[PDB]
C-alpha cells in the first residue's frame, strides 16, 4: 500500500522540478537533468524516506490521502538531500568531476520541493530549518573526517573518542535518524525545539549503528578497516586500552594492507578482549537508550523511537 | 569613502567569530582552525565589490528615500553574505577547469545561511531573504551545468556556441549573483517586495551578461595576467562569417598552435569585432540607460546607474 504509492511521488515531484520553467531548459538540458535525478534518488531501497512516512503513521491515532502524498513528498526530500550527501561521500571515499554540479543540482531540488509543497503550511520554516541545521551538520561532519583521515595519516594520536563521536554525530546520525522522525513530527505540528531528549536519543542511537559497523567489519562474515586506517572505535578503544609495547604493535600494523599485519591488529584486538567490551558497550547502550526512551511523556514518540532502537539491535 | 568602509570590513571578524564558536556544531580546537583558516582563504581577500555594493545600494537607496548603525551593521552582514556565496562559487568555478576543495567550498556554502539566520530571522522578510539566496544559487550552479553542457562537453562542432545559449550561461551562472543580488539585499533589507521588482531584475541580469562580454573581448585583445571557449568573439564570428570563413574557424578554433590562433584573431579583426565589441558596448548602455529611466522608483534608478557606470570600460 504506502509501498506503491509513495514510489509515484518520485515522478510527481520529478516531473514538477523538471518543468519548473523558472530555468530555461532544452531538451538536451531536460535530459541531463532527468539522468543525474534517475540514477541517485530513487534507486536504493528507501530506508528513510519510507521511515518518513511510517513514523507519521505511527504518530497518528484515520490518515487522509493528502496527509499521506506529503509525507511522502517529506521522505522524498530526504531522499534527495541523502543523494546529495551520499555522491559528495563516493567523492571524498577514492575526466568527470561533474560528480560534484551533479550533486549540487539534487541538494537544490530540496527546497524547491519544500517550498512547492509546505509554504503555505505554518510550519514551513521549521522545515527549512530542520533541512538547514541537517545539511549544516553534515558537511561539518564531512570536514572532521577529512582532517581527522588525513591527519590520522600515520599519527594514530589523533584518533580519540571525542572525535570519532563528534563525526559519527554529525556526518551520519542528523541525517540518518534525526531527519526523519523530525519530518514526521514537524508535519504533525509539532515543534522541534521541546524535544531535544528525542534529538539527543536518536543521534546516541546514530552514533551506536557506527559502532556496530566499526565492529561488524572486523569480525563477521569483508571488511577493510584496519588496511584503510580507518579511525574504528575498536582502535580507538585500543589505543587507550593497551600498554606501552602494544602501543607499538598498533603504531607498526595499522594502516597497513598486508594479511600478516592485519592479523597482528586483529589479535591484539582479541587479546585486549574488544568483542567483550563491544558486547558491554551493546548492553549499556540499549539500556541508556531504552531507560531514557521511557523517560519521555510522550507515548507515540517512544513508539517511534523504540521501532528505531529494535531494529538496529544486534544488527 | 575608506571612512566607512573600515566598518564593514570588521563584520567579517565578527560573523566569524560567530560562525566558529556556534558550539551547536561540535569543533575541537583543531576543526575550529581548520574553518577558520578555509574561510580567511577565500572570503575576506579580495576588493569586496559586492559586498560593499550591498551597503552602498542601501545607503543610496536610504540617502533618497537618518540610517542608523545597526542599519548599517546589517546591511555589511548581507554584503558579508553575499562575500561567502561568491566565495563558495569561485571554488566551485576553480574545481570545474586533496580533494578537501570540494568541502572547503561546502563549508563556505552552508556558512550562508547560519549568517542569514542569526541576524535576519527575527525580520519580516527573513523567508525573502531565504528564498532570494535560494533563487541565486540554484540559477548559479544550473549555470554551472549549462557550462558543462555546452563548453567542454559540446565540443568541436562549435555550432553548438549560439547567442541564446551563451546568454543564458552568463546571465544563470554569473549575472544573478553578481549584479542581482546585492541590489536585491538592499531592497528586501529596505522592506520592499521583489516581486513587483521584474523589470530591475531583468536590467541587472543584462548588465551582468554585458559585464561577461567585456571580459570576453579583454581576453583576446589586452594584457593583464594571462582555447575552445564559448567567446562572444567567437559567437558573433559564427553568424557574421561567409562559408569560407566558417572554414576558417572550424579549421583553427579550439587549437593550441598560435598560427592557428593568429587565423581566429585575424578573421576577428577582419570581421571588425573590435568595433563591433565598440558598438554593442554603446547601443548596451543606451539600451540599459534607457530601460533603467523607465522605471518609476527614482532611488532605484540611481542605484543602477551606479552599477552600469561603475562596469562601463572597464
Amino acid at each position: 500500500e504506502l509501498k506503491s504509492k509513495f514510489v509515484k511521488v518520485y515522478s510527481v515531484l520529478k516531473k514538477e522540478l523538471l518543468h519548473d520553467s523558472a530555468f530555461g531548459l532544452t531538451d538536451d538540458s531536460r535530459n541531463w537533468v532527468e539522468r543525474i535525478m534517475d540514477y541517485n534518488v530513487p534507486g536504493g531501497k528507501l530506508n528513510r524516506g519510507l521511515s518518513v512516512v511510517d513514523s507519521y503513521k505511527l504518530l497518528r491515532e484515520e490518515l487522509s490521502d493528502d496527509e499521506i502524498f506529503l509525507a511522502s513528498v517529506l521522505g522524498w526530500s530526504v531522499e534527495w538531500i541523502q543523494a546529495y550527501f551520499l555522491v559528495l561521500d563516493d567523492i571524498m571515499d577514492h575526466v568527470g568531476m561533474i560528480a560534484i554540479n551533479d550533486g549540487l543540482i539534487l541538494r537544490n531540488h530540496v527546497p524547491r520541493i519544500l517550498r512547492t509543497h509546505f509554504q503555505t503550511e505554518h510550519y514551513y520554516l521549521q522545515l527549512v530549518d530542520l533541512f538547514h541545521e541537517v545539511e549544516c551538520q553534515t558537511i561539518a561532519g564531512q570536514m572532521l573526517d577529512l582532517i581527522t583521515t588525513l591527519a590520522g595519516e600515520i599519527n594514530l594520536s589523533s584518533y580519540s573518542l571525542p572525535v570519532y563521536q563528534q563525526i559519527t554525530l554529525s556526518k551520519t546520525s542528523y541525517y540518518s535518524f534525526y531527519l526523519p522522525v523530525a519530518c514526521a513530527l514537524v508535519m504533525l505540528g509539532e515543534n522541534l525545539e521541546s524535544h531535544d531528549d528525542m534529538k539527543d536519543i536518536l543521534l546516541e542511537m546514530g552514533t551506536y549503528f557506527q559502532v556496530q559497523d566499526d565492529y561488524l567489519d572486523c569480525f563477521g562474515d569483508i571488511g577493510t578497516d584496519i588496511e584503510d586506517n580507518k579511525c574504528t572505535w575498536l582502535v580507538v578503544q585500543a589505543l587507550e586500552h593497551c600498554n606501552e609495547e602494544q602501543k607499538k604493535l598498533l603504531y607498526d600494523n595499522y594502516g597497513r594492507k598486508d594479511p600478516k599485519q592485519v592479523a597482528k591488529v586483529k589479535e591484539l584486538y582479541k587479546t585486549l578482549n574488544l568483542e567483550d567490551l563491544f558486547t558491554q558497550y551493546e548492553n549499556k547502550t540499549c539500556k541508556k537508550l531504552t531507560k531514557s526512551i521511557e523517560a519521555l511523556p510522550n507515548v507515540a514518540v517512544q513508539a517511534v523511537l523504540k521501532s528505531f532502537l529494535a531494529k538496529i539491535h544486534k544488527r
